[PDB]
């Protein structure tokens, strides 16, 4: 892919299902000025992914406190994303979301981020931390069966922000 | 770039390491087939963040031993530099005695193979790789230079890969 630490994270423009349940075309560059956690999950209607998606959504306030936008993405269609959002949580659905979920049906965003499982046309569990200038700071990629930690993601975002100010601080 | 791909054999290496007994030995990643491996890079010796990571992994080596998991650190520094850092007491800003080997990558080819060489500086990013007992790469972590890694998170991941291996074997 083209995701390189210290270089601008690859831009994308893609249809997402938004927290209000409607579809909107969004770009990574829309979020310049905020930190971004951009994470891929393989497919809708799966069993490791909902734990991750619901945790990032449930804890979106903690990322807001860090001026950090969270965005999920999968190769499944935005229609499929919304079907999973609208599925009752009691039956395995996501329920209402506090984060947008991007659709990557052409697989080009996953390829740009180096996380396409090429023999299977779905993304690995890639997670990318992008700073407020659009520069990639952190790459995380898990094989399909192993999920990610919101605690660890928050630790990383906060630590990048703190070290960002190392040298900018009042010298009293 | 690099050749580290999830689900493919992790790039082999053969390099001089400082072993836990304080002596030089040439080792290869393939020496550790049959064990999980946590293989991690740090930018250079005699720094500020890197020793806290290395000492944490060394101090907690027994927790990885209980998971049948070998931990190996690496940087582009010479093997003499590694040994000098080990021979410097923790009291005085060194590593002190180590429970893990420290690989020397002076030709930068291991860092290049793992896609973590920060070109134009000749040092590696904070790359961490989880390799299963068959030598297959399962997890990629790369941090920009200022932010360190978590041993807790690394153990969570190793445990989770071993957990899912119990039903995710390709062969019964
Ligand atoms: C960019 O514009 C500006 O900064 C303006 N000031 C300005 O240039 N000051 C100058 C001349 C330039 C900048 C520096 C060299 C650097 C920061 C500075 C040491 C410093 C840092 C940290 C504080 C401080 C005092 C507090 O009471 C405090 O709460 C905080 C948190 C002080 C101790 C006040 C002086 C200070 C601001 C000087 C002084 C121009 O109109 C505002
Ligand atoms: C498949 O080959 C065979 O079973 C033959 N038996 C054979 O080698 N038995 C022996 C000698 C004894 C049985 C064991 C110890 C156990 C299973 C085994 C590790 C293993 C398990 C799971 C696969 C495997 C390779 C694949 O390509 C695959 O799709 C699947 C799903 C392999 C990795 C091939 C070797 C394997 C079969 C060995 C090898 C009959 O022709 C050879």
């Amino acid at each position: 892919g083209n995701a390189k630490i210290g270089h601008p994270a690859p831009n994308f423009k893609a249809t997402a299902v938004m927290p209000d349940g409607q579809f909107k075309d969004i770009s990574l560059s829309d979020y310049k000025g905020k930190y971004v956690v951009f994470f891929f999950y393989p497919l809708d209607f799966t069993f490791v992914s909902p734990t991750e998606i619901i945790a990032f959504s449930d804890r979106a306030e903690e990322f807001k406190k860090l001026n950090c936008q969270v965005i999920g993405a999968s190769v499944d269609s935005h229609f499929s994303h919304l079907a999973w959002v609208n599925t009752p949580k009691k039956q395995g659905g996501l329920g209402p979301m506090n984060i947008p979920l991007v659709s990557d049906p052409k697989r080009t965003i996953a390829q740009d981020y180096g996380v396409l499982k090429a023999d299977e046309g779905i993304s690995f569990r890639g997670l990318f931390i992008i700073d407020d200038k659009g520069i990639l700071r952190q790459i995380t990629v898990n094989d399909l069966p192993v999920g990610r930690s919101v605690d660890e993601t928050l630790r990383l975002v906060q630590a990048f922000q703190f070290t960002d100010k190392h040298g900018e601080v009042c010298p009293a």
